[PDB]
């Protein structure tokens, strides 16, 4: 029902993904936003190079300034594509969360706490994702996977 569970990873976290992100796969991330968070991001990456920065197939970036939002994008050759902004964000400072990223054939479907949050169409074949990055101001209790 969940495997390869990592507990209380230090952030910034970079970790190799166990198996392939095929349709049906779930990535489950449970955590808590620190009272002073400005933003954090979950990146599904092709590799872990820092300079040059590895490509990010799916950058999921809750931001907490202003009214707060979530920005989703794809980084290729150190350049960002078209941003998809979601203004209805379930993330709050000092509040805990469960993020479920479901890999569908055509898109990612993201729900927080069991409620649908956003969709993001595949720009890179998800089969090429091999690394999970979590950066910014966030406390992660656990990361887990349920493949296929
Ligand atoms: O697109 C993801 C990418 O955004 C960068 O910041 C953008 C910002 O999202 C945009 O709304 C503002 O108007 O311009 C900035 C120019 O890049 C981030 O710096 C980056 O971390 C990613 O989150």
């Amino acid at each position: 029902n969940l495997q390869n569970i990592i507990y209380n990873p230090v952030i910034p976290f970079v970790g190799t993904i166990p198996d392939q992100l095929d349709p049906g796969t779930l990535i489950v991330i449970r955590g808590h936003v620190p009272s002073d968070a400005d933003r954090f991001q979950v990146d599904l990456q092709n590799g872990s190079s820092m300079k040059p920065r590895a490509d990010v197939a799916f950058h999921f970036n809750p931001r907490f300034k202003r009214a707060g939002c979530i920005v989703c994008n794809t980084l290729i050759n150190e350049k960002w594509g078209r941003e998809e902004i979601t203004y209805d964000t379930p993330f709050k400072r000092e509040k805990s969360f469960e993020i479920v990223i479901m890999v569908l054939k055509d898109k990612f479907q993201v729900a927080v706490n069991g409620k649908h949050t956003l969709l993001y169409g595949h720009r890179i074949g998800p089969e090429k994702i091999d690394t999970l990055g979590i950066y910014g101001k966030v406390n992660i209790h656990s990361i887990g996977f349920s493949f296929s």
